């Protein structure tokens, strides 16, 4: 029997509105947004419901503080945090996100412990893998928003230098959603045409390409320096969504997305951003990109880092 | 001569950021986000700017403060406002935003005097009136959004009571945008099915349809005090998108908007709510809709409301 | 666990290729095209795959000669038929047809006897009922296409007089889709507007609407006359998508389409157009028109008109 | 002043009518559809003039044999051709279609001189050419749809290997449309990931790219073989749309299609397939891939096969 598609979105903040307004919109879902905070959700509800008639969506949108109102999610959404941005480092709201996702895994596995779950919540490797451990669900039904995100700005500024459409840039970012991730340039290529091409027909320098690395890396200051009251909101919305989209639609969809990684870039059980499949089993496998010497170096300094906020969770008050 | 479509978005703020939201989503335009506020524009830009490449959409976004980066725009849709929302009626923030719509009229005026200038900044049907006073452009090139947010709504409120599709509701909101907005029950229909057929059916009470008229008139306070921090921005943006639409796609589309209504519901020459043809030369048309003496009598009183509200601003002590 | 949604499309002609077109560029869900010719929904299938790409669909879309191959559709359409346009009147396919859809009852019932049932072929209406008699399928999930091109076509020729967006012209068709069909003028509306309105206002003279009326009835000849080679597909594909994507997405839409009406209209069981709500479980409400004494009449000339075919049938050779 | 966009598809068969079709869904432009067969192209416009509403598009579509008709238009598809598939190669309509192309030509000129030009009429890059010179339009104005069907194929059988999303790999062919079309299999990447890897990783084999190299050149084929009646037609109509779109939105999007190509590749002014940046001002750039010695080779082998196809028909008997 026909059931409508569910997503649940718990937070209901910046991101978390967006992201219903967008499932709404496209009608990819009936959406619940949850919140502990009274009236937000409820409110954010009401006015993205009237504006459904205006995108010819049926899509039900629902404002909830009870996790019952979750039951039979087919996707779980995690925005849920502490307020503030953070100043210099993502992992700044560990050790407070670390206990809200405790009590996000509480809800999902007592009230839909077979949805895919898609974590946003910073600092997004350390609390993906936090989610897992606490929650008990697949390692392959657990994964984390961030590569879209990062990739996106990767191939976008790509974009903005040759003054093509970024969609038909292919470009990756991997590793922690940190000043550790890497964007591997080495795959970079621009309708086929790699960028040691470029360079050399004289159109873009390497000091052009480190600079768009560099950019890559520090874009959430960029962003975060111009809003003043918080991060950004409406790409990892937008990221989110396709990540959802690739599940509920089964598309077999090659997603940067933090998933755990064994058999691959010489790691043996750890949640990172790599290249998956992601389909209607969750992530249903992950593909290896040729790195250079120095990009695995890199990599290799980037799940240093992911470890060491792992081991200062695992040692929290 | 194909040229890009392009929209200015004056004020970027809660409904200013989503309307850019969605028309880079739907590669309608591209889109100014112009603000005075010191780099809310430049953020909301930049992260929209990332989800373009995620939405497949080539659509440019930009922030700015400079008036010179609003020329050649086709639309205009004007947001900008002092803070704080309404308490009881919107008609409280009167002389600030006449002030602000003064800076905006000179600036288009200069850079883009063609454009189709849609207003959103309250209180509604004055600021309208006010603007094209000032401004100087055309009266079929100058509109305000009020009629498409109450009739979807009112359309999804009449949805919500027989559990059927609102897109399938035909329903309309005329007279200003306030207390004395007109919801014309005698032109509302299910699939063909006008209410009356639905009272003689047994499906409907007129008891219940008093509630959803009511319901239609007090529904931005629902929305504003479950957010706190303001009022409805999810809807309005969409509404003003929609309008956005029929323009530059010369859909000569049905559209409830604040109009320069001259040879129609007994009016020489106001700005008010009323069923509006919109194409390529703005509003094209005025529909007239079979009114109740009931009816006929509730516009009369929105219409005295409107210049009761617009004498107070001419007389400038 | 998330399931493909599954259209089977019977019958890969002119119609059903262009079905499964949509139906993979929309991404609604994957097509099985099901033919007894040899090659042609293979053909048709392997091209339509190639586009899914350039539409950024991931919709499977395969050719068949067997019906094993529908089991666990969601969606039966039936679009089979004896070759060669009708000369005069549809019902001239009528023993033909009604001997295809026996083998086509006995292919459902015994591989996705669950699914709802969208009947195209011609003489639809005796077609529809023949088919869920044959079939044994609940009433409720069996019904046929043909309100929504009647109407779409009535709307259309409105909409093309007042020169304004039809999605903003309202108007039904009912009854049975032959010469007798009937397009309802009385509950007409454009914007919310009366055709009785625009009467007294000198846009529309009741000749005109008449000529709409006639238009209406005798379209399909006017499309066939053009082509040569058959009758219309464009239009009558769209339909079948639009009323494959309410039950799909459970829109609760209001569509005009062939349905077993027992309690409505003045008749106690017979298939024939009326408005009707569609949801997940299939045809789920028929609403009841504002009827004019003359446009009950009409209806009643188009009942008999449906009962004397379908007791031709029952007297078949 | 806004004004529709305005697409004229010369030759109204399998594939203009299906252009119109889509067009006309994606409300991306008005269209005329023109035809010197009787009724056909009228036919086709009424039926898909009906579909619009049930879209939600206000596309107008027209049928004409008037070259008059097509003055205004943005871009002119040219699908016009003599009747009968192809039996072995293309190349065998030499002289019909130059023919026929010789009265498009001078329609263009006459009535739509500052159009974007899109020969889809085969053999399509001899056909390009000779348009371009009979009808003095520039060298970017005109063009041939051709890679963006093959290179669909290519991405798609590529896809099916791998069970991927289509759309997430990167795939070129270049050279002409023929038997010898160059699919560089040195320029494919699946996420990131190149066939060079895929084949260290033991993911896919030497003999398997081979094969898909094979299918994808003798693809038209396989479809034709099932059509029985025909060539493919839905994909190829696909690929026009999306070669429309790039100019329309100003997407300056990677498009491989049959151009004059001047100063890459080897040559000094001959149309072929290569890899084009196609914005507002037709084909802006053209991308120069990285060719292995063998692919350099297959090129020019495919270059030889145009100039003596080419040299043919300037030798008019
Ligand atoms: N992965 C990424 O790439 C990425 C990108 C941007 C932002 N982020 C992160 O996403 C998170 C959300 O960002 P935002 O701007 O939407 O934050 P926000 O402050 O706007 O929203 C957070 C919401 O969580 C709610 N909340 C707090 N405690 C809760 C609990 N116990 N249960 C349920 N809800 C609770 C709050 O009421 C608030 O509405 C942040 O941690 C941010 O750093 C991640
Ligand atoms: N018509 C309707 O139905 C409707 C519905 C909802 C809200 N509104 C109205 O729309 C307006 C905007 O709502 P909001 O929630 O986006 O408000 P907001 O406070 O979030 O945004 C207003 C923006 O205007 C900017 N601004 C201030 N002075 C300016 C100037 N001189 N030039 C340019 N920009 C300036 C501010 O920096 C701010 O970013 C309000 O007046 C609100 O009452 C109307
Ligand atoms: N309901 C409506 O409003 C409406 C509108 C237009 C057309 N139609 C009808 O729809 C039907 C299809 O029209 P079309 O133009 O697509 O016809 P078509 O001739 O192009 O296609 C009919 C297909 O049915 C196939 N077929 C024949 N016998 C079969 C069997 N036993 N099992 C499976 N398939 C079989 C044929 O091989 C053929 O491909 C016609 O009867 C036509 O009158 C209905
Ligand atoms: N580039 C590619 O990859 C590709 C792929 C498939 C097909 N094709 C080619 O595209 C062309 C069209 O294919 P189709 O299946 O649509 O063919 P079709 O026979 O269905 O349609 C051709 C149309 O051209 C019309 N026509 C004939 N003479 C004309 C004239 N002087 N002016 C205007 N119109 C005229 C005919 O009436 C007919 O409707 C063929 O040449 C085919 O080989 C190219």
């Amino acid at each position: 029997m026909i059931e409508r598609r569910k997503i649940a979105v718990i937070g209901s903040g910046q991101i978390g509105g967006n992201i219903a307004y967008i499932v709404g919109k496209d009608n990819l879902a009936d959406v619940v947004l949850f919140d502990i905070a009274e009236g937000i959700p409820q409110g954010k509800a009401l006015d993205i419901t009237h504006s459904m008639v205006m995108f010819g969506s049926t899509s039900k949108v629902i404002g909830t503080n009870d996790y019952a109102d979750i039951s039979g999610s087919d996707v779980v959404i995690i925005t849920a945090s502490i307020p503030g941005r953070p100043k210099d480092d993502r992992s700044e709201l560990l050790f407070g996100n670390a206990r809200i996702l405790d009590s996000v895994a509480e809800g999902v596995k007592k009230y839909c412990p077979n949805a895919f779950v898609i974590c946003i919540t910073n600092p997004l490797d350390v609390m993906v893998s936090h989610f897992q451990k606490v929650s008990g669900l697949p390692h392959n039904k657990v994964c984390g928003m961030a590569g879209v995100l990062d990739s996106s700005r990767f191939r976008t500024f790509i974009a903005q230098h040759f003054g093509v459409n970024a969609s038909d840039v292919s470009a990756n970012v991997i590793g922690g959603h940190g000043d550790g991730m890497v964007p591997a340039t080495s795959s970079v290529s621009v309708g086929g045409v790699p960028l040691s091409s470029f360079i050399k027909q004289g159109l873009i320098t390497q000091e052009q390409i480190d600079e768009i690395v560099c950019h890559t890396r520090i874009a959430w200051k960029e962003v975060a320096d111009n809003l003043k009251t918080g991060t950004a909101y409406f790409a990892p919305a937008a990221a989110a969504v396709k990540m959802a989209e690739a599940y509920l639609k089964d598309k077999k969809a090659v997603v940067p997305c933090s998933a755990f990684c064994s058999n691959h870039y010489g790691v043996k059980g750890i949640y990172m951003g790599v290249p998956t499949i992601i389909g209607k089993n969750g992530v249903e496998d992950i593909l290896e990109l040729d790195l250079t010497p120095l990009e695995q170096k890199l990599l290799g300094e980037s799940i240093n880092e992911v470890n060491t906020i792992s081991k200062v969770l695992d040692n929290a008050p």
